């Protein structure tokens, strides 16, 4: 019922449930010939600090570096991202991280689809600038969230105050759930990767499943269930290490 | 927190969950010595035509029959059923279908906590009322609801049109949910039994566990996910076999 009007989206102050069915593509100056689809801007409800889109890149197709920090999460496909003598050929739940301004190029070696994040760098007065990283989703054995062995968690950033954010992972066995409803001042950017589930945001829950997004603002209360027979799994944004101030 | 006034319990024109904290003690005739819990009675929002409570009965306590169909299922503890010329012990999940009228007693081995279904019959009729009719709902090894495995469905009274309404109990292995929301004219009675989840009444979601009971008007969109590592289970209550008007 779509062409009705009916959706599992929904705009609100500090939340957002974006869903395939409404997205609009459209494109980028450093993503020539690929299709691009923006989910989270600064503009979205009470305002957000990054932007998270998905790059629909046909196979041929280059990308080169922006002004910002750039964390590229490959879902299908496969890219080659080329940095300083170095490149490397990147498949599914493959990443990097690239410092604003790094120069760069990503060519898709084949139809694929890249989840992106980008953030203005917050320098700090006497630290340096991390420098390029690589990782695979798969390769990283999470811990128990909070004890919790069926609730893996994967942070596929290093945890060091030089990083301006963090990207994770939460896989989730059927039935399994936060321990909690959480409510803390960094805001969240999410692509549901795996699995369905319901998702509460404030006072609402909702159905989600692999490929919806969810914008949750700062002090956003937020806690998720897994449903289904298979594990969930989101990929997750998150400011961190800068006082608030 | 309950002294300030929270619970997770809720009142509806077509709805409600009733949760162990907010039950009030009360008395029946024919319960002399137990304490009688009303969960549902035909006074709820818009109406029930059955009621359904739970006796605590204390050991050596003993009831005898009221003038309607009386069902009576052990949660806890054993109970006599004395009836025709035989007498039988009932203990955890053992139940027993009494005609109207039906002449019996239920002494309390031990202290027992019973579920009872209690309504009029309304004949029709070439139907003759059926007889007494015991069983336990181990014993039933359900079917796959939906030709589903791990949504057991078990009906606890046999399913011939001499019957006034069912019993049975939906089970749910942890990630598992209804395939649907559902909507009918019969009204529901509700008790669960085992796990915990989400149950979905008309727009809202509610976090439930075993020993919530929970009441759904006609036509009253309902809707359950089981979560957490046990699989969830509830005793449901609906009127059967009968033309609406």
């Amino acid at each position: 019922m779509k062409h009705l009007g009916q959706t599992r989206s929904a705009l609100h102050g500090s939340h957002a449930v974006i869903t395939p069915e409404t997205f609009v593509r459209t494109a980028l100056a450093e993503w020539p010939g690929s299709a691009i689809v923006l989910h989270i801007a600064p503009v979205v409800g009470l305002g957000a600090r990054f932007v998270q889109f998905t790059a629909e890149m046909p196979a041929g197709a280059q990308a080169t570096e922006s002004v910002y920090q750039r964390f590229a999460f490959v879902l299908s496909g496969e890219v080659d991202v080329a940095v300083g003598g170095e490149t490397r050929t990147l498949r599914e739940y493959d990443y990097v991280y690239l410092p604003a301004g790094e120069k760069h190029m990503l060519t898709a070696k084949t139809d694929a689809r890249v989840s992106v994040f980008e953030k203005p760098y917050q320098t700090v007065e006497g630290v340096q600038a991390p420098g390029v990283y690589w990782g695979n989703e798969r390769e990283n054995p999470g811990y128990p969230f909070e004890g919790d062995d069926h609730l893996i968690a994967r942070k596929l950033l290093p945890d060091e105050p030089a990083f301006d954010f963090m990207v994770s992972t939460m896989s989730f066995a059927p039935g399994a759930s936060l321990p909690y409803a959480e409510v803390h001042y960094m805001e969240h950017g999410l692509l549901m990767l795996e699995g369905e589930g319901l998702y509460k945001l404030e006072e609402n829950y909702y159905p989600v499943t692999a490929g919806d997004i969810i914008w949750m603002g700062a002090h956003c209360p937020q806690w998720y269930g897994a449903l289904g027979r298979n594990w969930s799994k989101y990929l997750l944004y998150k400011d961190m290490n800068r006082h608030p101030l």
